[PDB]
C-alpha cells in the first residue's frame, strides 16, 4: 500500500541531541531493504543533510533529499537533481548590501562550505554545527560565492533582525519571501517554497499518487506535507495544529517516535 516514507530532520527524525537514534536509524534502513523508499525534507542546505542521507544508506536505495525545504529535488543515489527553486542573482547583492548596512552577518552555502565575512560570529557558527559543514571566510562575499545559490540567511540578534526582515519583505516583494525559523536566523528564500508542491512534482515525477506516502514531522513548515500525504504524521512534540492536521500522531522524537510510526503502520 504505502511506496514513501518523507521525514523531516530536526524534532522529527532527530533526538534532542540532533542525532539519529540507532532504533530509527535500524528501522529506517530495514524498511528499505523492503522496497519503501525515503525522503528526507528539511529547510536545511542540501549537505546539512548528506551526513543523514548516507547514515541512512539511502544513496543505496534511490532516496530523495529535498533540501532548502524542497527548493532541490535530488536523488541521492543517482545524484540527479529533478528541481531547482534559487534566489534571482539580482537579489544577492541586495541581500548583501542590507546585511552590511544594518552590521549583520550573511551567509550562503556552496556545496558543502557555508560561505560568509564573518566565521567568528557565534549566529553564523550555529549554522555551521548544525548541518556539520565546515565556513570557508572570505573578505569579498560577492566575489566568492558560487551564483545561483538557493537561499541566504542574515542572522543576529532577533531585535536586530525584526527590522532588516520588515525592510527586505516589502522592498523584495515579488523576488522573495522572508522569515525567521529561529529567533536569530533571517531566511531570504525564493518564492513559491513549500514541501508539499516540491513532494507533487516528486511524486509525479516516480508515478506515484498521495494516498501511497507517509509524511512525518513536528512544526508549521510541516502542515502542508501532512495534510498532502495520504498518511500524515504528527511526532508526539508536534505542534498542536500539526496533530490536530494529521492521521496518526506517534511518540516524541527523543522516545523514537519515527521508528515506533513505521512499526505500527507496516
Ligand atoms: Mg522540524
Amino acid at each position: 500500500k504505502y511506496k514513501l516514507i518523507v521525514l523531516d530532520l530536526d524534532g522529527t527524525l532527530t533526538n534532542s541531541k540532533k542525532e539519529i537514534s540507532s532504533r530509527n536509524r535500524e528501522t529506517l534502513i530495514r524498511i528499505q531493504e523492503q522496497g519503501i523508499r525515503l525522503v528526507l525534507a528539511s529547510g536545511r542546505p542540501t549537505y546539512g543533510i548528506v551526513p543523514l542521507a548516507n547514515e541512512l544508506r539511502m544513496n543505496e536505495f534511490g532516496g530523495f533529499i529535498l533540501s532548502y525545504n524542497g527548493g532541490e529535488i535530488i536523488n541521492w543515489e543517482s545524484k540527479e537533481m529533478m528541481y531547482e527553486n534559487v534566489l534571482p542573482n539580482e537579489v544577492v547583492p541586495v541581500l548583501y548590501e542590507c546585511a552590511r548596512t544594518n552590521h549583520l552577518s550573511i551567509l550562503t552555502y556552496d556545496g558543502a562550505e557555508i560561505v560568509t565575512e564573518n566565521s567568528l560570529d557565534p549566529y553564523v557558527q550555529k549554522e555551521a554545527f548544525l548541518n556539520k559543514m565546515a565556513i570557508r571566510e572570505t573578505n569579498d562575499f560577492l566575489t566568492d560565492i558560487t551564483l545561483p545559490v538557493a537561499k541566504c540567511l542574515i542572522v543576529g540578534d532577533a531585535g536586530k533582525l525584526i527590522p532588516v526582515e520588515s525592510e527586505l519583505c516589502i522592498r523584495l516583494q515579488g523576488k522573495i519571501n522572508v522569515f525567521r525559523s529561529e529567533p536569530y536566523f533571517l531566511e531570504l528564500v525564493p518564492q513559491g517554497i513549500d514541501k508539499a508542491l516540491s513532494l507533487s512534482v516528486l511524486l509525479e515525477n516516480i508515478g506515484m499518487t498521495r494516498e501511497e506516502v507517509i509524511a512525518i514531522g513536528d512544526g508549521y513548515n510541516d502542515l502542508s506535507m501532512i495534510k498532502f500525504a495520504g498518511m500524515g504524521v504528527a511526532m508526539g512534540n508536534a505542534q498542536e495544529p500539526v496533530k490536530k492536521a494529521a492521521d496518526y500522531i506517534t511518540l516524541t522524537n527523543d522516545e523514537d517516535g519515527v521508528a515506533e510510526a513505521i512499526e505500527r503502520i507496516f
